[PDB]
């Protein structure tokens, strides 16, 4: 919807001028790179014609016998046949020259640099704080169903995150295109006005290149889609799973659950080896045809194109090194492409709501404006249904009025749109049909900034905004002065609880800061409403979300000081509403009886009488992981020309140690891939060699001897090219398999580990079902980054500077010292560059923080705002608030431009100095002009790739993060310990149950609600039932029997033996458990039966005689696929009736001696419930069952029963005894 230019839509004349002149200074930045290489090549080849004057005076001669051709002489007043061919080129004065030269190129890159980063970012600061605070003005006049249909959630994105994108597309990225386009456009033209053969020949390699890049880009997002499927092979079983800990704890199935998850771990481990294998070898294919360009380059640049006399060997340089510079600019210039499809985006949102016209607003041209209002208001055929759920009618037909200085009660069904007629008298809606007028004037054509002005409203829910309290009430009334505030208070009753406070009226009262109780929040939102004296008075249910003990406060305060003005309530109770003038009853909408109380009670008033009568997921960042973690690895295609010059941008964490020391087992591949890694590394200085080894040739004598050197050193390109495709596709792979074992390795320890936990470390938050498929599916993914991919990278740097430092110092370690002073700054470049980013982008979210306070705050509660609130004050706010990221913003601008400026013209200080140096060696110390090229190009690209290797900041942190919350897990010793050892293991198990005085305190609960003083014994074959309670004890027995917790203080004796000290996989095996919500797995019906007893093979008879028993055979006989059924995601439909069926024979097949029967027999169907009550009590046959229900004593009858809701056992007895003296056990039957 949003084209590229409509993001400037608030550019001023100052950011036109400073995108403008940053522009210009982009573009004569981008053109410096590829204008450097013409001074190279002229460079080049004065060195390569002083040298061939320097070889031909070495012949022994040759002109002293006859005056022949080309002797020194021809510097001198002799007739050489062949011109002055000696003694004018002065090689030191020509590197003074052209050392200046690339001086001053080096100051104007800076200086242009500077300003091309620098205004950019001010105009895109000072447009975005434009941006920011218009839509956040626009955003406060919408009306209030706007913010119906908008979530303020969104709203709070929308204004963080989207604006921030759009501020991406329209920063610096703007000016690092312009220049990398410019950059580009020009090293391909001065290519082609230079020699378009050459050019022309070498750009014909581009399409092969072309397709591999492509190759390798779609391959990421197509591996990406098949290995998400991959892993849900196992995801599904990990999710059933902890989803349903405690059935598979309580039926033992820990082994079986791990076995699943590995059966499926295969094809995760597969695609990924598969992933690794294609990206690898396009990689070593991109390289491969890199090097063949290379070769075909120069052999076709030398033959017939400069040995037959066409060009010269500077200008194929100059040529060849411009291409190069140009794809490597082109290449460079997507992610800016990215960005401004990014930002394109997201400004659809931002750009069509600030548009957006308000269907009602806070303006001053609006309407009338009454004065001396009688407070009249009368309602005339209101129609209404709210615009998010236009399909209900709220209000039908409404017709009402209220009389000026009186009291009107409005009393109804919560259903019956009670509330929702205030909401119409404030116009927070227009009605759908109808109108609704005050003293005779209709809502409409009234201004409403006046209207609202008359209305105060004590809302549903106190509401108070981050400020002092005298701030809070004086919101009411801007003009309100000290002693105003005092009397409001006074008046609201609040005065002397706020003098109470630590410091009076001043005291911060923001939600964030000091609490209140929410009776004082209410009196000082009745003062802010009394503050601005309203001539209509709403009070909307005020006392419904109070206290008793501050309802009377507040019931209190109001209908005593309210008089004159009128009065419009919402009663909370029906016990407050007889002191009302008139009352008016709602039903579905319309008012229906309109008079006073004793008319109300003209008939049995059925709502009054009855009411005194009774008053009387890991998907999502797994793709995340997998996208990022492929686009780094993705960084190895980067090439660097040789010379020229180079590229500028293409819970504590776990020791290392341990990392490794967890991934030896796959040693031998992270060693072949480090072997890979290593030649990869080397090869790049010897391409650097290569190359001046070929500028060497062009100044020898013999033809036919330098065309053969060329066609070895093409050779040689072309050897490379294999090697490195064989590597770099060897690299890839290794490490790829490296990581997948590791990460396979580790997801089954993780899981393996996962459900050694006790049931409490479970119910954390901190380990939510969600949380922990989380972990266990990306955080397992990513412990491979601070692994062999890490020990590629640093054995490839560690390589690629110990061979380049080893050419540099064999053939010139004078030079080399000077060129190594530039290495610190060449190397530190980008990581510096990187790392300032994103210190700059955090000081920006923690700027960005106040002012989402603030948003926030006002959206949150945007009604109290319109309503009774002041509207313009927050936006005022913000405006305020919003200079905070903008001082940020420049300072980022100032510092940011100086730090690019300063890394990209760093390289031609160097360039310079190197070269003003190698002139100086060359003239006295002797050296070859070729050694120059070699020392110089071997350092520069060895301090690249060092720099290069500094940039593992994303990745390596989180894997060490990754790594470390993996091995906190390993390493956790649970209070309760399933694979524990054996012990307390007595034969004859018979099942004695009894408590003493046990106490527990639910943990990821409040630690208050404890269960206490908890007694009873169960002998042998005895059912014991816990009724009456509506919690407080009654569920937790169950929980305690099991071993899901054990008792804080008491102890559960089994047998004699105490709980703590019963081996758990025993005890648990000897109990069978029935939930209130049959869990099953998504197996068929035969297997979820056979969970019972995991550990052996029951024979089929064991599961029909089980089925039988608990009335499930001749339903499960009679379905389409009978015992082969499969259950859940199969698609097959079944009711809980009909699943508790088959949780109550999956515990029967087991025969245990223990039966906890956590209410069952609670289907929403009564037929459902008489279907599976009669297995109940089959099962409970000759065992030892702690039975729970809600239904009443029928269940419970056949024996004991305990009956108390506070923790301790003080009644018990059988239904006989317990019925016969009178006990709390009647109010079953009261």
């Amino acid at each position: 919807r949003v084209g590229f230019f409509q993001l400037f839509r608030f550019s001023s004349s100052t950011d036109i001028w400073l995108m403008f002149v940053g522009s210009l200074c982009a573009f004569l930045h981008g053109i410096a790179q590829p204008g450097v290489l013409l001074i190279f090549g002229t460079m080049t080849d004065v060195f390569i014609d002083y040298d061939v004057e320097l070889q031909e005076l070495q012949i022994p001669g040759k002109a002293c016998v006859n005056n022949t051709i080309v002797w020194t002489n021809s510097s001198l007043n002799q007739n050489m046949t062949n011109g002055t061919r000696c003694g004018l080129l002065n090689i030191e004065s020509e590197m003074i020259k052209f050392a200046s030269y690339y001086a001053g190129i080096a100051v104007a890159v800076l200086i242009t640099g500077y300003i091309q980063i620098c205004f950019w970012v001010i105009a895109a600061a000072r447009q975005i704080q434009k941006m920011r605070k218009f839509y956040f003005r626009r955003i406060m006049r919408m009306e209030i169903g706007w913010f119906d249909c908008n979530s303020v959630g969104e709203l709070n994105t929308r204004f963080s995150d989207d604006i921030n994108k759009i501020n991406d597309a329209i920063a610096d990225q703007m000016a690092l295109f312009i220049q990398r386009m410019t950059s580009t456009i020009c090293g391909f033209l001065l290519g082609f006005f230079r020699g378009w053969k050459l050019t022309l020949v070498i750009i014909s390699v581009s399409p092969l290149i072309g397709i591999g890049a492509a190759t390798i880009g779609l391959s990421v997002s197509k591996f990406t889609d098949y290995e998400l499927k991959a892993y849900a092979k196992a995801g599904v079983v990990a999710d059933e799973v902890i989803s349903s800990m405690r059935t598979v704890a309580a039926f033992g199935g820990e082994k079986r659950e791990v076995e699943r998850y590995e059966k499926n771990l295969v094809f995760a481990q597969r695609w990924g080896i598969r992933k690794g294998i294609v990206m690898g070898f396009f990689t070593g294919f991109v390289w491969c045809l890199i090097f063949l360009c290379y070769a075909l380059a120069f052999w076709y640049g030398s033959t017939l194109v400069l040995d037959e006399g066409e060009y010269t060997p500077g200008t194929l340089v100059q040529i060849f090194l411009s291409v190069i510079v140009g794809a490597l600019n082109l290449g460079n210039a997507s992610p800016c492409l990215e960005a401004f499809a990014t930002g394109r985006a997201a400004a659809t949102s931002i750009f069509e709501t600030i548009d957006r016209k308000p269907i009602i607003d806070c303006m001053s041209e609006d309407g009338y404006k009454l004065d001396r209002i009688k407070g009249e208001i009368e309602f005339h055929n209101v129609t209404f249904h709210y615009p998010s759920r236009p399909e209900v009618k709220i209000l039908n037909d409404l017709n009402m009025v209220i009389k000026p200085g009186e009291m009107t009660a409005l009393v109804g069904p919560s259903g019956a749109g009670k509330s929702t007629a205030l909401q119409l008298i404030q116009r927070f809606y227009d009605p759908c049909e109808g109108m609704v007028t005050v003293d005779g004037h209709d809502i409409r054509s009234l201004n409403i900034q006046w209207l609202r002005d008359q209305i105060g409203i004590v809302e549903q829910e106190p509401v108070l905004f981050s400020t002092t309290i005298a701030e809070n009430i004086r919101y009411g009334r801007e003009d309100a002065t000290m002693e105003d505030i005092v009397q409001a208070a006074k008046e609201a009753n609040a005065y002397n609880f706020i003098m109470d406070l630590p410091q009076q009226f001043d005291t911060l009262v923001g939600e964030g800061g000091g609490q209140m109780s929410g009776g004082q929040k209410q009196r000082v939102a009745i003062a802010r409403a009394l503050i601005r004296n309203p001539k209509i008075l709403l009070l909307d249910m005020a006392t419904s979300a109070l206290d008793n003990e501050s309802e009377a406060m507040v019931q209190e305060v109001l209908s005593k000081i309210q008089h004159g003005h009128t009065i419009i309530s919402v009663a909370h109770r029906l016990s407050t509403v007889r002191a009302a003038d008139t009352i008016i009853g709602f039903e579905h909408g319309t008012a229906v009886e309109r008079g006073t109380h004793e008319e109300l009670l003209e008939r049995k008033g059925v709502y009054f009488t009855l009411v005194t009568l009774q008053s009387q997921s890991y998907q999502d960042s797994l793709r995340a992981s997998i996208r990022q973690r492929s686009k780094s690895q993705l960084s190895y295609l980067v090439h660097e020309p040789p010379l020229a010059v180079v590229d500028h941008k293409s819970v504590e964490p776990a020791p290392v140690r341990r990392i490794l020391k967890f991934s030896a087992p796959e040693w031998p591949y992270m060693l072949v891939g480090s072997v890979g890694a290593a030649v990869n590394g080397t090869v790049t200085p010897l391409y650097a060699f290569l190359f001046s080894q070929i500028l060497g040739t062009f100044s020898i004598p013999d033809k036919e001897e330098q065309r053969s050197q060329i066609n070895g050193v093409c050779l040689l390109f072309v050897a490379m090219g294999c090697v490195s495709l064989f590597t770099q596709f060897l690299q890839g792979y290794a490490f790829a398999k490296s990581g997948e074992l590791l990460t396979k390795r580790l997801r089954k320890f993780g899981f393996r580990a996962m459900l050694g936990q006790d049931i409490a470390w479970f119910d954390d938050l901190r380990n939510s079902p969600g949380a922990l498929t989380t972990r266990l599916a990306t955080d397992a993914s990513q412990v491979q980054g601070a692994a062999g991919s890490q020990i590629g990278m640093i054995v490839n740097s560690f390589t690629n500077v110990t061979v380049a430092m080893i050419i540099a110092f064999s053939f010139s370690w004078k030079l080399s010292l000077v060129i190594l002073c530039f290495f610190p700054f060449l190397a530190l470049s980008g990581a510096t560059q990187t790392r300032m980013l994103t210190g700059f982008a955090s000081r920006d979210k923690q700027a960005l923080e106040m002012v989402g306070q603030i948003t926030n705050e006002a959206l949150s509660n945007i009604r109290t705002v319109a309503g009774i609130g002041k509207e313009r004050r927050f936006i005022e706010a913000l405006e305020t608030e919003l200079e905070k990221p903008f001082k940020t913003a420049i300072q980022k601008a100032n510092i940011y431009g100086f730090c690019f400026a300063f890394a990209q013209c760093i390289m031609f200080i160097a360039n310079s100095a190197s070269y003003r140096y190698g002139g100086y060696l060359i003239s006295n110390e002797g050296l070859h002009f070729s050694y120059v090229f070699r020392v110089i190009s071997a350092v520069v690209l060895s301090a690249t790739a060092l720099g290069r290797a500094f940039s593992y900041t994303p990745s390596y942190a989180k894997a060490k993060i990754s790594a470390a919350r993996f091995f906190q897990l390993l390493d956790r010793q649970p209070p309760i310990s399933v694979y524990n050892t054996a012990g307390e293991k007595w034969d004859n198990f018979q099942g004695k149950i009894d408590f003493v005085d046990c106490k527990f305190t639910y943990p990821s609960r409040p630690d208050s609600q404890v269960l206490n003083g908890l007694s009873v014994s169960i002998s042998p074959g005895q059912t014991l039932a816990f009724v009456g309670s509506s919690g407080c004890g009654k569920s937790t027995s169950i929980q305690l029997l099991e071993r899901f917790y054990d008792p804080d203080q008491g102890k559960v004796m089994i047998d004699g033996h105490d709980s703590k000290k019963v081996n758990v996989q025993f005890l648990r095996s000897n109990i069978g458990i029935v939930s209130q919500e049959p869990v099953l797995f998504a197996c068929s019906i035969m297997d979820n039966i056979k969970y019972g007893d995991n550990t052996k093979e029951i024979p089929m008879e064991r599961v029909i005689a089980a089925a039988k028993q608990a009335q499930l055979h001749d339903f499960v006989m009679s379905l389409p696929e009978k015992y082969e059924t499969n259950v859940g995601s199969q698609g097959s439909q079944l009711s809980r009736g009909e699943k508790q069926r088959i949780a109550i024979a999956r515990a029967i097949v087991r025969d245990p001696k223990i039966l906890l029967l956590d209410e069952a027999t609670s289907a929403l169907d009564t037929e459902s419930e008489k279907t599976v009550q009669v297995a109940l009590d089959k099962a409970r046959e000759g065992r030892t069952c702690i039975v729970i229900a809600h239904r009443l004593s029928t269940i419970q009858n056949a024996d004991i029963i305990a009956v108390m809701a506070q923790g301790v056992v003080i009644e018990k007895g059988t239904h006989e005894e317990l019925m016969a003296q009178k006990g709390a056990y009647y109010k079953l039957v009261t």
